[PDB]
């Protein structure tokens, strides 16, 4: 696409809109910056050049735009980017200007849980084919930081957020993993209006993967599935890998488990066919991927004690799957809390009963999660306070897990910093 002259207006000094400037001023376009936040975390970073607006949306300069550049973190029905698009003024995000100027085909992948795992997966499925990939999006590395000549195959991790804002995504395979409650501080409409977010992701995709499981997964020839007990790629069993009946992996081989882990390989196997690797290669690389930093990642054993950072179970759905049939020889120390964005934790409790299972809930919505199962609960402000206050009480077979159901961004940079901060109070109090 073609941007020259045209008055840019990026709303978002974090990653994305410092990925944004960068993008413009690379293509001639001085854009100008603002963000509600009076001290954004990238104000520093922003090149002295930009004009930039803190503290508020500055409606002067939306109402001028020729086009509007809206970070993930700002809803477009913030009254000020609302009435921008009731003038007509056209609104994208940093997702729509990668794929407008892309060159090498796009794997799209979204969901409540399981994206990056996912993503990462097919990424290496490609570089096992000697495929040059470029890999990002919600992830965490800015889509538009992947472009490259090069660069032949795409994958990109997709948030709802991200979604909304975009309209020229035409996947070579795309897949909504699973529909769980999140986001619904950003979503009034509740359950089906993020649903609808998610379900921008099909749109002109080659191949649609749906989760067989997950009705919700599902939009209106048939898309590929994946599912435990059906779908075009399924489980069988020892645990075997399957596609339409054909053994192809037993999971033994991989590093992964867990069944919704078994069932993101599956999704990732879908997704790598539909794009044409290979599959052999495909299988290689489920047999070395070991797992996310932060996703259910033991960061310490020792004294017959593990202590798992799961600081990326941000909703009520990853913190299910990693209780949901767990194995602690003694006592769970579960930590709990942060910003709940308005989900109902209600469904965690009936994991949450018998006599092995104490609660540490801490942040802005500790109070809640304590709610889940009062006589069993600690509540204090932070995290290090919860560990502290959990550490002495560590008996060996015990097992000290942070999956805190929630976003950390009330007390933290990002979650990799509270499930640093949680790695590093292990070691010290482990
Ligand atoms: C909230 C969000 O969508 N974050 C993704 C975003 O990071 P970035 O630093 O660009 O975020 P941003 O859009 O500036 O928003 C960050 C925070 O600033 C606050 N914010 C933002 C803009 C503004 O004017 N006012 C304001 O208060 C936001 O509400 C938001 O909570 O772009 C990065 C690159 O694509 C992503 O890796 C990053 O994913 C993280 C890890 C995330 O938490 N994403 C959510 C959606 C999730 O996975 O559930
Ligand atoms: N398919 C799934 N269903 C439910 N929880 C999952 C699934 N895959 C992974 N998890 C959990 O989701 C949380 C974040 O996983 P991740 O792969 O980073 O997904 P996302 O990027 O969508 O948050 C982690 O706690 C992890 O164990
Ligand atoms: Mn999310």
């Amino acid at each position: 696409a073609d941007y020259q002259g045209k008055n840019v207006v990026i709303i978002g000094l974090g990653l994305t809109g410092l990925s944004c400037v960068d993008f413009f001023l690379a293509r001639g376009v001085t854009p100008r910056v603002m963000d509600t936040r009076m001290t954004p975390p990238g104000l520093d970073k922003l090149p002295e050049a930009v004009e930039r607006h803190t503290g508020s949306l500055n409606d002067e300069w939306l109402m001028a735009a020729d086009l509007i550049v809206a970070s993930p973190g700002i809803a477009l029905a913030h009254p000020s980017l609302s009435a921008a698009a009731d003038a007509g003024i056209e609104i994208v995000g940093d997702i729509e200007l990668f794929c407008r100027e892309a060159q090498a085909p796009i794997v799209a992948i979204t969901g409540s849980n399981g994206k990056s795992t996912v993503t990462t997966l097919v990424g290496e499925m490609a570089k096992a084919a000697g495929v040059n990939v470029g890999v990002g999006g919600n992830i965490g590395l800015p889509a538009l930081m992947l472009l490259d000549d090069e660069c032949e195959l795409y994958v990109l991790e997709l948030s709802s957020f991200q979604l909304e804002t975009t309209s020229s995504l035409q996947a070579v395979a795309a897949t909504i993993l699973n529909v769980t409650e999140d986001h619904m501080d950003r979503y009034p409409f509740g359950l089906q209006q993020y649903r609808a977010a998610k379900l921008r992701i099909y749109e002109n995709a080659k191949v649609c993967v749906v989760n067989a499981d997950d009705a919700l997964t599902m939009p209106i020839e048939r898309c590929v599935s994946f599912g435990v007990n059906m779908g075009d790629y399924h489980l069988n069993h020892e645990t075997w890998l399957r596609v339409k009946g054909e053994k192809v992996l037993n999971v033994k081989e991989m590093k992964l488990s867990g069944q919704h882990n078994y069932t993101n390989a599956l999704a990732a196997l879908a997704l790598a066919d539909a794009a044409g690797l290979p599959r052999a290669s495909s299988l290689k690389a489920l047999t070395t991927f070991t797992g996310l930093p932060h996703r259910f990642e033991v960061v310490l054993e020792h004294n017959g004690v593990r202590w798992i950072n799961d600081s990326k179970a941000t909703n009520v759905g990853s913190t299910e799957a990693a209780l949901n049939g767990l194995h602690v020889d003694g006592t769970l120390h579960l930590l709990l809390g942060g910003d709940g964005k308005s989900a109902d934790f209600s469904p965690l409790a009936r994991y949450l009963n018998g006599d092995n299972v104490r609660l540490y809930c801490f942040g802005r919505d500790g109070a809640q999660l304590a709610a889940l199962r009062p006589e069993v609960a600690e509540q204090t402000e932070t995290m290090e306070q919860a560990m502290r206050l959990l550490a002495p009480r560590v008996q060996p077979g015990d097992m000290v897990l942070l999956s805190p159901a929630c976003a950390s961004l009330d007390q933290f940079k990002n979650f990799e910093q509270r499930g640093n901060e949680f790695a590093r109070l292990a070691k010290e109090l482990g």
